[PDB]
């Protein structure tokens, strides 16, 4: 002691020890030599070096030996620390961040063939073993300090082949299959009924995967593809079908009432000058009073919304711009509707523009409700993705071009009416709508400076620019079908959470199952009831296996 | 498309003050005609706030003139 | 070979350069076409500004894209 | 459009090597700082006894599979 | 580009003679190895750099576009 355990005392390499050294190097007889003369097996490695990121150089396990042996897929090292006659390591012990060596395994996966093999392999070896050596003892629900089990932790970083392995878990071995999340509940000929364990997965009161993955970061290496894991599109699914597509029904209906009310509110606008304006004592007057009033309703509606979100979702300054475009839409609009009510009640005719501003938002803000249907919601995202990419770049390349052109142009006209920038821009822009003109004006010398100027423009622009917008638009489109699939499938689990978050009126029937015994009992006696999901599946090759069948007499 | 057309119309009408095209049928064929390449731009004054008239008209342009047939164009192609 | 085949916009910001200088010895020797020389440098300089494009991705690919279609697609079609 | 992809991506990489390199030969007022990387030491000596260091560039690989060659290595107490 | 990709990646783990290299490996811990690129003759010479003599090749050079794809390049002109 004290030279067996000897470690180093730069912050840099702090709590290294030889038994790390023996264990990184894949030495056994060494590791078993170090560990017979008494060296420590919960050292922990708290240097620099060994954390995760600060500093670009370094490793992570998990600082413990144990940690340090599972993340480099040492199986045998891994057993003989669990089970030596001379120090047995901890299996429950944590690091400085809480994490165990589950945390540890699912912090090293990075979504690769061969990685993801390894950590699954070593996940579910480590398990087992836990389970032989304390039946009694619950790996898989320790949280670590930001308090995440590792299921969590798997589903809030985008580990998808973790994730993928956790919930379709299937362990076939006499005294510790209570550990297995998927369950064979009974089997006729071909077609086996299954159990999926839907624990901490719709609701978990900390955080539901469901709830993690849909109100994940736009950082997420794999927000939009998580949702496709076997068990969670069929529940969402079934959510829908059992209550989410009537509400959702319901608040179009509602929305479309209130843009109707607003447009005939609108359009019959009183034409005498300075509001407020007196009330008439007519039926008209009255309807467009009423009508005014449910605007202005609906408008302080959609700004507490707006006001809601933003304070429970808390987005990041960076989520806020480059995620919610829905929200950020509806609060803007309501914005102007507020903005309107103000200028009309100070005397002023600028309730006008800003109310047609209004009325303009809200009629393009029902292409939200596209979601809800299939084919018009990936129409609505394709949309989305041509407006952020090609638009974009597009706009920017033609405004410096009509720009540039238009000033030439207003430069070389001596006087008369297109002597301004303003009027030259129009002229030069209604080429690009199919309606310009070549002789729209004579004041000027050098005719054929500006017939030169107008032929290269449109050659620039119409003949060139806008035909290969549509061929980048082409590809585009021939790009992103499964991203825009995944991404409508994103929206519609948001609208769901949503809606289960706040129910309609009071009615909380948003239960995923029934209540069954899928494995019997714990190792203990006692019984265990799951909430498991059943889904059916028929296979024809294999004819007949059924091991493990749960229940006799199928159906 | 009918969405569109439909909800920048009656923003654009309900702007205008009097005359010839304060009904929405009206504006509705006037903004109809930028899809076929017959757009005015200038088809009526009888308003305030001439910069509110243009920046509508211009989005209107952009979002379906711009992008939305040519989007079309590209969907019939992958068809 | 090089000169015409690679380096435009080189040649496109001398040739600006050309018509600016060409404008002021029109303007000293009182004659109106610096007017007309002027304008086209004008216009050759707003559409130079593309060169930056280089420096970001994306947009540095789209205007090497740009380029390409002049190049071969509206160079066929504008002779036929 | 479809077929000129990875043709656009490379020469717009040279592009931007070549404005990287102009920068490099005028730089901007006086400040040269424009050197590669450490100088380093990497295999030690020459056939003679005499060391030797190259200006190496630092790159940094994670690799799975082959867990462990560790072979040639310069240098103990990583990082 | 295939005898140029060969001579700049190039990793001898023969004694007495490593010194041939070009590729080190400066150290490993567990699955992650840092390597070091001799950058001689890469990006000054003061006769001609392989970066200066790709950037400044003539049209007709065969493979100028993808020269610069070699490895240790492309993140030398990223830093
Ligand atoms: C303007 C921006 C266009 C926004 C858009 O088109 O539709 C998002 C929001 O729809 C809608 O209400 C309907 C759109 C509105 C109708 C079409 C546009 C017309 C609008 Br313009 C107006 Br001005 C026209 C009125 C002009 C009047 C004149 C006034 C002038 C003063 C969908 O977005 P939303 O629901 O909220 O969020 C997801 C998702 O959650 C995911 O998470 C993430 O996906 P991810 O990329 O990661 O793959 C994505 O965000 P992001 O791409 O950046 O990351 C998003 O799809
Ligand atoms: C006109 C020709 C179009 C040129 C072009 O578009 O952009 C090159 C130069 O950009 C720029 O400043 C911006 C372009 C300019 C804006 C768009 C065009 C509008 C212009 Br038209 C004007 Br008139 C409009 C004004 C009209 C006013 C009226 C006046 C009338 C009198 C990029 O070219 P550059 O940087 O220099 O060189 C590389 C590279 O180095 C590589 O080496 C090699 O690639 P490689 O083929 O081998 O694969 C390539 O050359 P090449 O293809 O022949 O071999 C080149 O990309
Ligand atoms: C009283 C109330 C006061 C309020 C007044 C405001 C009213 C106006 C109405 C709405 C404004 C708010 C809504 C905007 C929200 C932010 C949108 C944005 O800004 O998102 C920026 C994006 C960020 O996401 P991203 O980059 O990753 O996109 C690719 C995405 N990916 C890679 C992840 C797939 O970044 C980009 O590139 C896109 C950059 C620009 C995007 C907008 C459209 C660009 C396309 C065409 C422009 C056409 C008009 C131009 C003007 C012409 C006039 C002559
Ligand atoms: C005071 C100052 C006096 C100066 C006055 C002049 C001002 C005018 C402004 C600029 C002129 C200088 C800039 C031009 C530089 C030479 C460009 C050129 O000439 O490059 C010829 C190319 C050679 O490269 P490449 O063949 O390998 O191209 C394919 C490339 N690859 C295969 C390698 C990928 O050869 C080709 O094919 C392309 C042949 C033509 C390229 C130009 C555009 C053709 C497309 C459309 C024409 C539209 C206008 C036609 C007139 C209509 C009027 C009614």
């Amino acid at each position: 002691k004290q030279f067996v355990n000897a470690s180093y005392t730069d912050s840099y390499y702090k709590g290294q020890t030889a038994l790390h050294i023996a264990i990184e190097r894949r030495n056994m007889t060494l590791v078993t030599l170090l560990v017979e003369n008494g060296a420590d097996v919960q050292a922990a490695a708290n240097g620099d070096f060994f954390k995760k990121t600060k500093g670009r150089p370094g490793f992570y396990f998990g600082e413990l030996p144990l940690s340090l042996a599972a993340c480099t897929n040492q199986l045998a090292i891994v057993k003989f620390l669990l089970q030596n006659s001379w120090q047995p390591a901890d299996i429950s012990a944590r690091d400085s961040v809480g994490n165990t060596v589950l945390h540890a395994l699912v912090e090293v996966a990075d979504n690769t063939v061969d990685n993801t093999k390894f950590v699954t392999s070593m996940y579910n070896e480590i398990l087992i073993l836990g389970a032989k050596l304390h039946p009694t003892l619950k790996l898989e629900e320790i949280t670590n300090r930001k308090g995440l089990t590792p299921l969590a932790l798997a589903a809030s970083s985008g580990k998808i082949g973790v994730l993928a392995y956790i919930l379709q878990r299937e362990i076939h071995e006499p005294e510790c299959r209570h550990l297995s999340r998927k369950f064979t509940e009974w089997a006729y000929g071909p077609v086996h009924s299954s159990l999926y364990d839907l624990s901490c997965i719709d609701t978990c009161e900390k955080n539901s995967v469901l709830e993690v993955i849909a109100y994940s970061s736009s950082e997420t290496p794999n927000r939009h593809d998580m949702l496709l894991v076997e068990p969670l599109n069929r529940l969402l699914q079934d959510k829908w079908d059992r209550f989410v597509k009537r509400i959702f029904y319901f608040n179009f209906f509602v929305y479309c009432l209130y843009m109707i009310i607003f447009t005939a509110a609108a359009y019959y606008r009183p034409v005498e000058g300075l509001p407020p304006y007196k009330l008439k004592n007519t039926v008209g007057d009255y309807f467009r009073v009423t009508g005014e009033i449910l605007s202005v309703s609906g408008g302080v509606y959609f700004f507490f919304r707006g006001i809601q979100y933003f304070l429970q979702r808390r987005p990041s300054l960076k989520s806020l711009f480059v995620d919610s475009y829905s929200e950020i839409l509806f609060f803007v609009q309501s914005l102007f509707m507020l903005v309107s009510v103000v200028l009309y009640f100070s005397q002023r005719k600028e309730y006008v523009a800003s109310m047609v501003f209004s009325l303009a938002m809200g009629w393009t803000n029902m292409l939200y409700y596209t979601r809800g249907f299939q084919q018009m919601g990936i129409y609505a995202v394709m949309i989305e993705k041509m407006i952020l990419r090609d638009l974009c770049r597009f706009m920017f390349v033609y405004l410096v071009f009509l720009f540039g052109f238009s000033t030439a142009v207003v430069t070389l006209i001596e006087d008369g009416k297109y002597n301004s920038l303003y009027s030259t821009c129009l002229e030069l822009f209604k080429f690009t709508i199919g309606m310009g003109d070549l002789e729209f004006t004579e004041n000027y010398d050098f005719k054929a400076v500006f017939i030169i100027l107008l032929l290269a423009y449109v050659i620039l622009t119409y003949i060139l620019l806008l035909n290969m917008l549509i061929a980048l638009m082409g590809e585009t489109v021939n790009k992103i079908a499964q991203e825009s699939k995944n991404i409508w499938k994103l929206q519609r689990a948001i609208t769901i959470l949503d809606t289960e978050k706040s129910f309609l009126k009071c009615m909380r029937k948003a239960f995923r199952s029934g209540k069954l015994l899928q494995v019997g009992f714990t190792p203990d006696g006692k019984d265990d009831y799951r909430w498991c999901f059943r889904v059916d599946e028929v296979n024809w090759t294999t004819w007949n296996t059924n091991v493990g069948i749960i229940n006799e007499d199928p159906g």
